[PDB]
């Protein structure tokens, strides 16, 4: 119980931190385009790196790698900040949408696994 609760808390918290970093990525990406603020380029990259490091630390929580591979593919294609008419350009907006969806799928798969730990045991 003490062991399952520690791994549950840590893995649940990591999934939440990944959502937070994904939110901050999109926020920085959009604000870079809206405000044309060159100082946000390094802020965005710091959040993308933060997300990537979490994703690597999260490897092994899931029983297969498909959801990781989708997110790694999206991260690999999210390096540049590309804007059109004071927002992300069309292709960038689509990349952000696919990345947010891949993150959601990974988070929900994580929470499914984590919260099923110990589920068969006497209550």
């Amino acid at each position: 119980a003490a062991l399952v609760n520690r791994t549950t808390l840590i893995d649940a918290r990591r999934s939440e931190a990944m959502t937070n970093a994904a939110l901050e990525m999109e926020r920085s990406y959009r604000q870079y385009c809206v405000l044309d603020d060159p100082t946000l380029a390094k802020v965005y990259q710091s959040q993308r790196k933060r997300y990537s490091e979490m994703l690597d630390a999260h490897a092994g929580v899931l029983p297969d790698d498909k959801l990781y591979q989708a997110l790694r593919q999206d991260l690999n294609n999210l390096a540049q900040l590309q804007c059109n008419n004071s927002g992300p350009d069309a292709a960038a907006a689509a990349r952000l949408e696919a990345f947010a969806s891949a993150n959601t799928e990974m988070v929900q798969a994580t929470r499914t696994v984590v919260f099923s730990r110990g589920q068969q045991l006497q209550r």
